[PDB]
C-alpha cells in the first residue's frame, strides 16, 4: 500500500534535455528528432522584454547566432522558425535517443511530471498539476526555462508543458509544446497576475476515494446531497464546481467502494466545515487535489 | 522559488532494472555488470516463507530457476550466489548501460530517491526519508519487490535501498545492497512490527528554512531557547534530539536569513506546543521532516 505524489520516470526525457546559447541567454531546450524547442524569449536582451517584437527580433538572427550543446557535442543549427511563443531551431543531427512521444494540451486539474533543469543538465524530478488559474505551483530557480512537462502512458512521452516565466506571486507560468500558453499570459516583462488560485475539486474526490480503498474511513457520513447544494456549499470554500462529467468519471471509483458520488460530496462538504481535527488522511493534514481520478485507479486498484 | 518533494532524474537507474522469475514469484532485479541483485526470498514458496531455510533452499536450486527478462532479451544465469539477504545472479552479459555507482549505507534522517517497479519496468519515481525507526513510507504495490532507492551526486548512482517487504502498518522495509536490514525485520513471514516512530527534528529545521526562503515567515519569532529546553519539549512529541553537529549543517540556512538555529527551534518549540490547526507553512498543514538541509540547499539556492 501507501499512497505518495509519484512522478514518471524521468529517463526518456534526461536524453532529449539539451543547452540553447543565445548571446547572453542561457536556458535549456527539447532536442526531438532534428528539431530543438526552446522559448522564443531566448532571443531578447533584458530592454526588449518589457515589448518585445518578436518577429522583428528573429528575422536579424542568423543560424550561427545560436549555440546548442547536447553534453560534451556541439550541434549544428541549420535553420529556425517560430511556432507561437516557442522557437524551433532545426539541426543538422536528429536526436538518436528521441522516444516515441506526441505533443498534447492538458486541462486545468491535470497532472504530469516536471524534469527540472539548468544548462540543459537534468537536476530533479517532480509532480504537480495545471491549476484552474492556469498557473503551475512548481519549484523553478533562474536558469530553468525550457524545462518540460511530460506524462508517460506506456512507452509514449506526452509532452504538455513548456517553462517560461515566474509570476511575482512565485507561481510558473508556460506554453505546450506548440508555443501557445495556457492561462491569459504573455512572454512579455509587463504587470501579469494569475488569478484566484481555486481547489480541483473533483480531484480530491478522487483522492477521498483512494483514501478509502487504502482503509481510512473516519470521514464517511450517513448524508447525501444533490449537485447544486454541493456546489454551493464547496464554491463558498473556493473549491471549483464539480460537473456531471466530473461525476461520471467517478464511477468506476464509485463502483468499486460502493460510495455512491453524491454521497462522497456529503463527506466533503462536512470535512470543509469540520476540518481535520487533528487526524490525516493518506498522510496528509489537508485535503489533496493533484491526483486526478486516472491517477487514483493507476496507484491504487 | 517554489519547494516541492523532488527526486533525482532516475534515467541511470531506468536503464539497470530488469525482470526476476523463479517459478511462480515474480519481482525487480538491478542489473549492474553481468550481475543481477534481487531480494533472496525470491526462491521461497508461502510455506517456505513461513520459516526459511535460506543456505538450504539455494542449494536445492539451480541456475535454471531463474529467469531474467531485460526488456524483451532473456539473460542466461550462470552463476548464483547469496550475500546477506539479497541474491546475486551471474549473467553471460554485461549491462552496456551501467553507470558509474557505487553501494552506500544511509542513515536514519536522510533521504533518498525510489524508483518503483513493477515486472521490471520502471512505474514512478518519488523522494523519501530514512525513518529514524528505520522504516520508509513508500507506494508500493505487489510486484514492486526489488525496487531500489538511490542518490546521485555528479554522475555516480550510489544505492542505497532494496525494497523487500511490506509491514502491517503499511510502511515498508528493505535492504541496503549488500543485503544488510535496515531496522530490526528479517525476511520471513513472521509476526513483526516498527518501532514508535518519530520526527526528523533537523528536517523540520531545514524546511522551516525553506518556508523562509519562500516568504513563508509568520512562524517566526524574536525568541530564543537552548539546545537542552528544546530537546526536553522534543522528547515529549517524539521528536529526535537536536545535536550540535545538527546546528552545524543548518549554519549554511541560518546564515542565509539571519535566523539563528536556536531562534528557528524556539519558532518549531511554538509551532510544537500551540499547533497550526488547518493553517500551513509552504501549502502544508503539519512539519515537513523529509528534506535534509542539503536538500533545501539544492534546491532554494542551487549550491
Ligand atoms: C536570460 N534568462 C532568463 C531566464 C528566466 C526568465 C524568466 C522570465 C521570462 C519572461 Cl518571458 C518574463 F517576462 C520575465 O519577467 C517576469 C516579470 C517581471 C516583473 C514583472 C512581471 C513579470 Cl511577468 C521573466 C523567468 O521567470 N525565469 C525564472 C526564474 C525563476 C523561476 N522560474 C523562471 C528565468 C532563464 O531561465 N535563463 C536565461 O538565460
Amino acid at each position: 500500500s501507501g499512497f505518495r505524489k509519484m512522478a514518471f520516470p524521468s529517463g526518456k526525457v534526461e536524453g532529449c534535455m539539451v543547452q540553447v546559447i543565445c548571446g547572453t541567454t542561457t536556458l535549456n531546450g527539447l532536442w526531438l528528432d532534428d528539431v530543438v524547442y526552446c522559448p522564443r524569449h531566448v532571443i531578447c536582451t533584458s530592454e526588449d522584454m518589457l515589448n518585445p517584437n518578436y518577429e522583428d527580433l528573429l528575422i536579424r538572427k542568423s543560424n550561427h547566432n545560436f549555440l546548442v550543446q547536447a553534453g560534451n557535442v556541439q550541434l549544428r543549427v541549420i535553420g529556425h522558425s517560430m511556432q507561437n511563443c516557442v522557437l524551433k531551431l532545426k539541426v543538422d543531427t536528429a536526436n538518436p535517443k528521441t522516444p516515441k512521444y506526441k505533443f498534447v494540451r492538458i486541462q486545468p486539474g491535470q497532472t504530469f511530471s516536471v524534469l527540472a533543469c539548468y544548462n540543459g543538465s537534468p537536476s530533479g524530478v517532480y509532480q504537480c498539476a495545471m491549476r484552474p488559474n492556469f498557473t503551475i505551483k512548481g519549484s523553478f530557480l533562474n536558469g530553468s526555462c525550457g524545462s518540460v512537462g511530460f506524462n508517460i502512458d506506456y512507452d509514449c512521452v506526452s509532452f504538455c508543458y513548456m517553462h517560461h516565466m515566474e509570476l511575482p506571486t512565485g507561481v510558473h507560468a508556460g506554453t505546450d509544446l506548440e508555443g501557445n500558453f495556457y492561462g491569459p499570459f504573455v512572454d512579455r516583462q509587463t504587470a501579469q497576475a494569475a488569478g484566484t488560485d481555486t481547489t480541483i475539486t473533483v480531484n480530491v474526490l478522487a483522492w477521498l476515494y483512494a483514501a478509502v480503498i487504502n482503509g481510512d474511513r473516519w470521514f464517511l457520513n450517513r448524508f447525501t446531497t444533490t449537485l447544486n447544494d454541493f456546489n454551493l456549499v464547496a464554491m463558498k470554500y473556493n473549491y471549483e464546481p464539480l460537473t456531471q462529467d466530473h461525476v461520471d468519471i467517478l464511477g468506476p471509483l464509485s463502483a468499486q467502494t460502493g460510495i455512491a458520488v453524491l454521497d462522497m460530496c456529503a463527506s466533503l462538504k462536512e470535512l470543509l466545515q469540520n476540518g481535520m481535527n487533528g487526524r490525516t488522511i493518506l498522510g496528509s493534514a489537508l485535503l489533496e487535489d493533484e491526483f486526478t481520478p486516472f491517477d487514483v485507479v493507476r496507484q491504487c486498484s
